């Protein structure tokens, strides 16, 4: 079977409310680049997507012996502008790949008074 690393985000909490302002995920696997949709800059914002790279089973076994990592980066997206700027970064361990789903700290934060949380899982399907 064709396998899939799929890398769920959920919900935020301890976000600043920017009412002006989105929130998007992008991440990147061993140079394949994803991103959610733009979501409302809340305090708990709600991103509720899955972003999937295929893999061979080979290559997933190479990824797990060097822990290729995945990158998630955060931006803070301006509707009118489309300016971006990046707000924190996440990193994933494939060694996580159904196991619960945990809350991940914002890394380089640059909303500095915020303990600005995201909530993941990350699993390895079929298809």
């Amino acid at each position: 079977d064709q396998l899939l690393i799929v890398v769920s985000i959920l919900e935020g909490r301890h976000f600043p409310k920017r009412p002006k302002h989105m929130l998007v995920v992008e991440a990147k696997f061993d140079g394949e680049q994803l991103a959610t949709d733009p979501v409302d800059h809340t305090d708990q914002p709600e991103f509720a997507t899955e972003l999937a790279w295929e893999i061979d089973r080979k290559a997933l076994h190479q990824h797990r012996l060097q822990r290729t990592p995945i990158a998630l980066q955060c931006f803070a997206l301006d509707p009118v502008t489309s300016a971006k700027e990046t707000i924190g970064y996440i990193v994933l361990d494939l060694r996580t790949a159904k196991q619960a789903p945990k809350w991940y700290q914002l890394l380089s934060n640059k909303y500095t008074k915020f303990k600005s949380e995201i909530q993941i899982s990350i699993a390895l399907e079929t298809d």
